[PDB]
């Protein structure tokens, strides 16, 4: 049931994320090594090149997602750097193994609530993290239906900052519907995994919050993010 647009739409999703994470797994070998003072700082030193290894990941994803080259320079730095860290929440909990209750990045750096906190995150945020992975693993997505979520979550009219929401709202709508298509096809009998999909999304804004005042306790210890996380993240 799934049209010839929405076919494509996916399967273009699904090889663009493939490949960008091809890229992203060539730059493991970077990575400040995990393990103190100096083991401290090179714990948060590692999580931290982790994420510019992601930021980097999401902004090659973006660039191949239909539509977001059509918006203004503008309105693709407004979304990206509100989508940034929602979608790295995605990433982490398609990461999360129940088993070991722990998150592996790059195929074989696996971190545990303990390992997190001893990265220099805060319990606050943390525990949400965890929650939110657990929530997201009992949904049972496949690289369709994250791929999808991801494109809906890039194109939310409603971030600070954005010059042509209805633009934005209009170009959201088609991935909405595919996602609505393709999870009646997948599971015709269970009506309500798409609106628990959905709630996600609503999920992740609470979670950006969380990260929000996370980012603040850093500044409070003057643990300094590299300059690309701070100029997404910092006030
Ligand atoms: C490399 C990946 C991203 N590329 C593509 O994935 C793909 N799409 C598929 C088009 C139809 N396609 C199919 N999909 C689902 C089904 C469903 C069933 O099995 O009934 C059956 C088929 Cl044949 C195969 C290839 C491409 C393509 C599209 C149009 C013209 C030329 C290439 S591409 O190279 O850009
Ligand atoms: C503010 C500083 C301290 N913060 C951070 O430094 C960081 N680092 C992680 C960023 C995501 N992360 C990733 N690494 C590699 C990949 C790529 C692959 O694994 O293939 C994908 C991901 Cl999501 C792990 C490190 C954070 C974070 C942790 C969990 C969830 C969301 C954010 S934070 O914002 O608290
Ligand atoms: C606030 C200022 C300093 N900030 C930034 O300047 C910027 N850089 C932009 C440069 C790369 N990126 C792009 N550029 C051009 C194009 C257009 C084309 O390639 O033709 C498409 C894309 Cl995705 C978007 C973000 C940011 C950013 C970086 C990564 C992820 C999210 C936001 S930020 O918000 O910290």
């Amino acid at each position: 049931q799934l049209t010839a647009a929405q076919e494509l739409m996916i399967q273009q999703l699904v090889a663009a994320q493939l490949q960008c994470n091809k890229r992203s797994f060539s730059d493991q070998p970077k990575v400040t090594p995990w393990p103190s003072r100096d083991a401290r700082q090179q714990r948060f030193a590692h999580f931290t090149e982790l994420a510019i290894i992601s930021v980097q990941e999401i902004v090659d994803f973006a660039k191949q997602v239909p539509g977001f080259l059509q918006l203004g320079r503008e309105d693709q730095i407004a979304l990206l750097k509100a989508s940034t860290i929602e979608i790295m929440l995605l990433e982490t909990a398609r990461r999360y193994n129940h088993e070991t209750e722990c998150i592996t990045f790059l195929k074989d750096f696996t971190y545990s609530k303990d390992d997190f906190h001893r990265a220099g995150l805060q319990v606050e945020f943390i525990n949400p993290i965890f929650e939110f992975s657990r929530a997201m693993r009992r949904l049972g997505l496949d690289d369709a239906e994250y791929a999808l979520l991801i494109a809906i979550n890039i194109f939310s009219a409603d971030r600070p900052n954005v010059q042509e929401p209805g633009r934005v709202e209009a170009l959201q709508q088609p991935y909405v519907e595919a996602l609505l298509s393709y999870t009646r096809i997948k599971r015709p009998q269970d009506q309500l995994r798409f609106p628990r999909m959905l709630m996600k999304l609503v999920s992740l804004r609470t979670l950006s919050s969380v990260h929000s005042e996370q980012v603040f306790a850093l500044r409070l210890q003057d643990k300094k993010l590299p300059p690309l996380l701070s100029e997404i993240w910092d006030v």
